[PDB]
């Protein structure tokens, strides 16, 4: 389905900060946490891909963009983050913080 990866590519490019998540799922949850943490709420959306009617094709064309079909999927300015475990590394090693100075989100 085009129309799939129209929409997911929307949710990718018109936001710099994009999560795919589903309901009750901790490690979503922690993730947004951390995010938000930031800020980082007026550059997000989170999409709930399990109240969708294409949740196993939305799940494909993210395994098709980052290697997994796991949610939390992360993406800032288009870029892969991961999962919550990405996040975490990339945040206490300070590229999390690197990534979103370079994008002008915090000083
Ligand atoms: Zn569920
Ligand atoms: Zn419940
Ligand atoms: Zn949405």
């Amino acid at each position: 389905s085009e129309a799939v990866k129209k929409w997911v590519n929307k949710i990718i490019e018109e936001n710099i900060i994009a999560v795919f998540a589903k309901t009750e799922c901790p490690y979503c949850i922690k993730a947004i946490s951390i995010l938000k943490g930031y800020n980082l709420n007026s550059h997000m959306h989170v999409e709930n891909i399990e109240k969708n009617p294409d949740m196993a094709n939305i799940q494909a064309y993210l395994k098709e963009l980052t290697g997994k079909s796991s949610v939390p999927r992360i993406f800032i300015n288009k870029d892969v983050v991961g999962g919550c475990d990405d996040l975490v590394k990339e945040n206490d090693e300070g590229k999390l913080k690197e990534r979103l100075q370079k994008l002008g989100l915090v000083n």
